[PDB]
């Protein structure tokens, strides 16, 4: 259910619990399931859903790598990493419409595995 494990990773950042880069990773790792199992739709879904991320916080980014400086969607948890930082409040804005937008269309090629998404985050 590779559509569910992109709203259960949305959820964690739009939660404020998971930053960039790892929700970029966690959802290349989505990304690259269903590029296998031929699912070439909801890829191109999923990689405009990273672009999205990347852009609004690659340049803001406080430092660089995959160990620090952190950006998180809206608010910075005390558990993120040194220089870690969040979106600007447009930035959250233009993000969120963009994902909202994105997850619309997998939940479209994919309702039952969002659903049960939804069923298990409940």
């Amino acid at each position: 259910d590779y559509a569910g494990g992109v709203l259960a990773i949305l959820t964690q950042y739009f939660n404020n619990m998971v930053g960039y880069p790892e929700v970029s990773l966690k959802l290349a790792g989505e990304e690259a399931n269903m590029s296998r199992e031929g699912m070439i739709n909801q890829k191109e879904i999923v990689h405009q859903m990273v672009e999205t991320i990347r852009r609004a916080s690659e340049p803001i980014r406080q430092g660089r790598g995959f160990h620090d400086a952190y950006v998180y969607f809206a608010s910075v948890p005390e558990n993120a990493p040194p220089n870690s930082i969040a979106l600007p409040p447009q930035a959250q804005s233009e993000v969120q419409a963009k994902l909202t937008e994105l997850m619309q269309k997998l939940a479209n090629r994919n309702p039952q595995g969002v659903a049960e998404e939804e069923q298990e985050l409940a």
